[PDB]
């Protein structure tokens, strides 16, 4: 069980690291190779999220039939294929294919690893701690990703970060042989309430929408910032990923503080404050004209997003416990749908908005939306039960 937890933690870490390594590399690479680009990069970045969203229903149907280890190993293989294609491709179509494949492997590994964790551990006190440790590998991967890719892209070329990540994925796949023996076919049983029934509830809609908008505020920022940083003639040496580093660190700091402070303060008020701070900070991003000017707004963005998430995940758990037949994975299913929809709508519309009216107005619109959604958290002050 320790090895399974480590395997799932490392799988999520490598998935998010591969998702975030391309942020400083590909936009600058496609920007340089040219010398409508915004829309192309937006579609390239949103393809992974939309493919993962589409694939999610068809992975549960596979785990319900052949168990967890086979889709886990298939996810690892797809991750290695995507990593190699990222490493060696130099064309837009191949990069799009590599991004799309990452969605299939990410869905496979996330759904099957989380199910395996939620089913192996029988004691709910142990299961909660285990799933907290494993799900924390996503934010650690997001933190590690950008600076590593930026430094290796500046100093030892574009292929090196992806080759190193491919080696890590190979090591994880070799660990799978020692631990799981993916040839094992296992049964599975379905419990709880179907997701489509939960999404019909307006309160779960409020919480999921808050999370979706809070994370879309940076889903749009991921492909657009490395192109807007060309206004400062910014180099890649300790700059293109270190620009995103403060948000990654502040997310961890804010989650650590407010996962404790929210229960005392109130999760609805905590989420409302987080939404307001997110809006204000992404409004304050465009006015910076130096790399040192992005430290405060990115820190605010990460801190407030961590505040919103720490306030909203227990809120969703409490809501599904009150209103429907809850299971250990319902909160993760709702949050994953919210994240996928946010990261799919973000870049796709952000590219068009940036082309039409520019990046500062894109950030202004997103900040206004994130501020205006905050008052809807008042409906979560005391939600009633249903017959
Ligand atoms: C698509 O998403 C991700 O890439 C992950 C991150 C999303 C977002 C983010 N992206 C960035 C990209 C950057 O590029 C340079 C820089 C900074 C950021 C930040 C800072 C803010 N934030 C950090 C990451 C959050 C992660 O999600 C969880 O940690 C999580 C935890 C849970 O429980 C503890 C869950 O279960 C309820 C759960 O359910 C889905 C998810 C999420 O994985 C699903």
């Amino acid at each position: 069980r320790k090895l399974i937890l480590f395997i799932v933690f490392l799988a999520l870490l490598l998935d998010n690291m591969l998702l975030t390594v391309v942020v400083p590399i590909i936009p600058s690479y496609l920007y340089s190779i040219k010398h409508n680009e915004n829309v192309q990069v937006g579609l390239l970045f949103a393809s992974k999220a939309t493919v993962q969203l589409i694939t999610n229903p068809f992975i549960g149907l596979l785990t319900n039939r052949i168990g967890y280890p086979i889709p886990i190993f298939a996810g690892f293989c797809i991750m290695f294929v995507s990593t190699i294609m990222f490493a060696f491709s130099s064309s837009y179509a191949f990069l799009l294919i590599a991004r799309s494949l990452q969605g299939i492997g990410s869905s496979c590994s996330s759904v099957a690893g989380m199910g395996m964790l939620a089913s192996v551990y029988t004691d709910d006190e142990e299961r909660g701690n285990v799933m907290g440790i494993a799900l924390g590998g996503l934010a650690m991967g997001v933190l590690v990703g950008p600076p590593f890719g930026s430094v290796l892209y500046e100093f030892v070329g574009k292929t090196a970060p992806f080759l190193v990540l491919a080696a890590l994925v190979l090591l994880d796949g070799a660990i799978q042989l020692f631990v799981l023996q993916p040839s094992r076919v296992q049964p599975e049983s379905q419990k709880g309430t179907p997701l489509t029934t939960l999404l019909k509830d307006p309160y779960i809609l409020i919480a999921a929408g808050s999370i979706c908008f809070a994370n879309m505020g940076i889903a749009m920022l991921e492909p657009a910032l490395p192109i807007w940083m060309m206004e400062t003639m910014c180099s890649r040496k300790w700059q293109l990923g270190v620009a995103f580093l403060p948000a990654s660190i502040s997310y961890l700091i804010g989650t650590n503080i407010f996962g404790i402070l929210a229960h005392k303060m109130g999760r609805w008020l905590c989420a409302l404050l987080g939404m307001i701070i997110v809006g204000v900070s992404i409004l304050c991003i465009p006015f910076a004209k130096n790399i040192y000017g992005l430290i405060a707004p990115n820190f605010g963005v990460g801190f407030a997003i961590g505040m919103v998430d720490s306030s909203m995940m227990p809120i969703m758990g409490y809501l599904v416990d009150l209103r429907h037949v809850s299971v250990s994975g319902s909160v993760y299913a709702i949050a994953d749908v919210a994240f996928c929809m946010g990261y799919a709508i973000g870049p796709s519309a952000g590219g068009a908005i940036a082309k039409a009216i520019g990046f500062p107005w894109l950030m202004t619109i997103i900040g206004i939306i994130d501020i205006l959604f905050a008052p809807l958290c008042f409906f979560l002050r005391s939600p009633p039960a249903k017959e």
